[PDB]
């Protein structure tokens, strides 16, 4: 019967359409490159106020080179004019009653204990230590640079897909509403402006500057390079996203936030040495570049095609058995 | 007719050859690892002259650890002995006529404005600012360290393909014409010597040292690790390439080059604090490691094979219809 | 004969089992993501002794931010109070007999030669140089901070597979025997504790602290994220490994170990400038994050399936020919 080949042919057509849409969707005809070779250069603009002193970019940004990971310092704890000597440490966990409990077996990873149980103050007696005296007092409260909210991070980024040798940057003037310098990134109003506001990146991360600034944190400015290299070059476009990477699990057991120490090293006119020890809290920024590019290639196209052919060839036989048996 | 199976068999053979060469070419029988786990350690050698002072590696290289991204400083702008205070800023964009136009709404991302319109000089009246005084004057011209051309970057690089747990380095003495220390990288005369000359990397990048040095720039020393792990180990060889990553698009709207500030922090015998503010221009180097390794594996070999079988099985039927119909 | 379809059917079943186990093993039904987007933050705890001075984290860790690559300084060579001037260099390779052999053509990549052959000491006459005087003497022996063995590296790591948008961290309290702070990483007794002991990482690397400390070295703390995202989330677990990346090939020709210089910059009450030049040896740590995630996906499942179907369809025909011919 000719209805055998009309039923057949119709069968073939419908099944072929399903399969074809599925494969063409996922671009299974494409080899993919996922090893994006990115380079990132950043610049911070702004000046803040702290105590009775002004902080400029050289004061609160570290490292100064503009690497993919940098810190804006928002709050700091100063221990000025330390000198090598012996002094009672200030952290309660060094508490003692006798010099018997200041031996080497106590806090083995801690400081260098001299062995003397000495009176730090009238209310607390701690083991004495040799090292930078006086010891740090990391249990006070200090101001935070509010002006950090109005600082700007300018993110130059140049990427290359090496499989296809396709290199492009995120400085796209034909894709920004405003001139390069005047523009600021809004995920909707200007998604390709490379100048981000610190408070913005804080808010897209969905976190509060006051709290973050105080305790420190790690924000990720993610640069994504999903591209179809079958398509025109003007279509390989970077999409920015924002997240808080020091995300706070409910369990905790470790102090959240971000802080690190470093010293400004001075030497006396006398000759002896003395430093200013700084415990710094601020927002670390991690520009995380992702990308993946697809291109037509003879081998994945052939493999995808053969897969389609055979899959339909079986689909019509099983559809014939299900139809003929009618259940 | 036996000519049916001679025509058939010949058909089969030719088509099979085409397909086989295509698949064997792309090594479709291989699973590929593209997540190269690289570690890079660099060392700069050389000394330059600047003003009436000598710069050695500790003076002009930053950071000193030898990371994958480091800067050779070729020109710098010194603002010596800054102190916290009030002074007219020097940048014309702060110009004012009355203190009415030095309110907070002016240059909100700029410095900390005191509110006074003051006479910086007799020809320019700018808003006064609180901060490091005197302000910077970033519109002058200074010399550049020419000797930077004769500096050398020694690039130790150790990579590992984790899918295959295949780790190798780029220090290959059996692959260099000269002893390790005496050798210098030439893309032809010695493509595996890990000691590169700064001016060389500048020239392979195709850019002029004088200009670059003056304005700063970002060069990429790309280490490529394309390897067939089916093949012998002696064949996993690194290939170096060189490119300028701060490439200059015609549109511009942002100053090209590379510069960053940082301060040397001093404290008076009196007690007050004072810094030397340095605006640094130089060549940043970005060692960008790429690699991808192939290996035979049962699954991609089976999939590739099945693809070949079916593709020929259809190719001979369609060749039979085209031949039989003769058009 | 019904034995034709019993032999057939049995054939089909056995071959189908072989193929099915092979494909299901390699999870060929999965698309794989190998572009792990990781962020690493590290903290060092401990204090060491060096000469008659104490070193704390700000003194011996660099950079202080806690990046994926940081150095614990174990031994250092101090050249105190350098000043710009002219002096005979101390390295024997500058040896001369007359000022004729101190011209510009000698050691062109070396220092700035003045041109005078001068008597450094009574036993050695070297070319004079302009630069930081006195010159460095990098041929002496100094102590090493032994307490570095009892220091701890705490490795916070947050990863994201962007293809599947699957983000997880290595801080897993339900996976550690001990509270987060008290725990220490043992590859068996606690493989998910993020606090590693320096001497531990040295020993898992299989190297001796005394020797390493003295000469410097590069250790890699590898964080591996092999995960089946078909499987439950609690199964995406990080596995740590440890290796020495400045591995010593037998050929050598370059000094092993790890060292870098940097200067502490001071200025006189007089006004002139003078630095302390430090040649630092220590253990650099490279947290190298790898990961690869698999997930079921319609396209690789279809391709794998079709491959299986056709492979069995041919396997039974060739098994029929081998059986029928009986050899
Ligand atoms: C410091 O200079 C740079 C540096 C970079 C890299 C190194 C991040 C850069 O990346 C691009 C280069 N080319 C285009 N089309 N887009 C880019 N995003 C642009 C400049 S530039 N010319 O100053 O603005
Ligand atoms: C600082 O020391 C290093 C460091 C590295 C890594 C960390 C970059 C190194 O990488 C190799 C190690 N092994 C081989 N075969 N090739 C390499 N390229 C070699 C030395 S070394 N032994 O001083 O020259
Ligand atoms: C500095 O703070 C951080 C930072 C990070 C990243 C930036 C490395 C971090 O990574 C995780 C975040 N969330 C989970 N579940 N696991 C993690 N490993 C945890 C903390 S935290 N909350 O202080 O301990
Ligand atoms: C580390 O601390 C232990 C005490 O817990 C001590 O016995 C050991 O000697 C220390 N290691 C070094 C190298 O000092
Ligand atoms: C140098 O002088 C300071 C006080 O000005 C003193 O505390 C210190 O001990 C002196 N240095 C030496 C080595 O005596
Ligand atoms: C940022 O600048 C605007 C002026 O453009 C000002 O109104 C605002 O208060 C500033 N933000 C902070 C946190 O000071
Ligand atoms: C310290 O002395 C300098 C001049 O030598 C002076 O300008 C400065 O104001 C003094 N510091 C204080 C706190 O008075
Ligand atoms: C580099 O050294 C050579 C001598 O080997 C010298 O002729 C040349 O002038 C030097 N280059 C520069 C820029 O000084
Ligand atoms: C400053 O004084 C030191 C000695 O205290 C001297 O060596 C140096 O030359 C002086 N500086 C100048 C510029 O004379
Ligand atoms: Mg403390
Ligand atoms: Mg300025
Ligand atoms: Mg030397
Ligand atoms: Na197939």
């Amino acid at each position: 019967w000719t209805i055998g080949i009309i039923n057949r042919v119709v069968q073939l057509l419908i099944i072929s359409y399903f399969v074809g849409w599925v494969f063409l969707h996922e671009k299974a005809y494409q080899v993919r490159d996922t090893a994006i070779e990115s380079s990132v250069v950043t610049k911070v603009k702004g000046s803040g106020l702290y105590a009775n002193r002004v902080m400029d970019v050289s004061d609160y940004v570290t490292p100064p080179q503009g690497t993919s990971v940098f810190v804006i310092i928002t709050k700091m704890i100063v221990t000025e004019n330390q000198m090598q000597g012996f002094c009672p440490e200030s952290e309660e966990k060094y508490r003692c009653v006798s010099d018997s409990q200041c031996g080497p077996e106590r806090l083995p990873g801690g400081g260098i204990l001299t062995g003397r149980c000495v009176n730090y103050s009238s209310v607390l007696r701690t083991c004495e230590i040799q090292g930078w005296c006086p010891t740090e007092v990391d249990t006070v409260e200090t101001p935070i640079m509010m002006e950090a909210e109005n600082f700007t991070i300018f993110i130059k980024n140049s990427i290359r897909f090496p499989l296809f040798n396709f290199e492009k940057g995120n400085l796209l003037p034909n894709l920004t509403a405003r001139d390069m310098k005047t523009c600021r990134f809004h995920p909707d109003k200007d998604p390709f402006c490379p100048i981000l506001r610190v408070g913005d990146v804080v808010k897209f991360a969905g976190q509060d500057f006051a709290k973050l600034a105080r305790t420190g944190g790690v924000l990720g400015i993610k640069i994504g390079w999903v591209c179809d290299l079958d398509k025109a070059w003007d279509q390989c476009i970077p999409k920015y996203s924002f997240t808080r990477l020091d995300s706070v699990s409910e369990k905790s057991s470790v102090s959240p936030g971000y802080n690190f120490r470093f010293a400004k090293y001075y030497k006396m006119e006398n000759g002896s040495e003395y430093r200013t020890l700084l415990k710094a809290f601020g927002i670390r920024f991690d520009v995380l570049v992702y990308g993946n590019a697809g291109k037509f290639n003879i081998i994945p196209t052939i493999i995808s095609s053969v897969a389609a052919f055979t899959s339909v060839g079986v689909g019509t036989v099983l559809c014939d058995i299900i139809l003929l048996n009618f259940l």
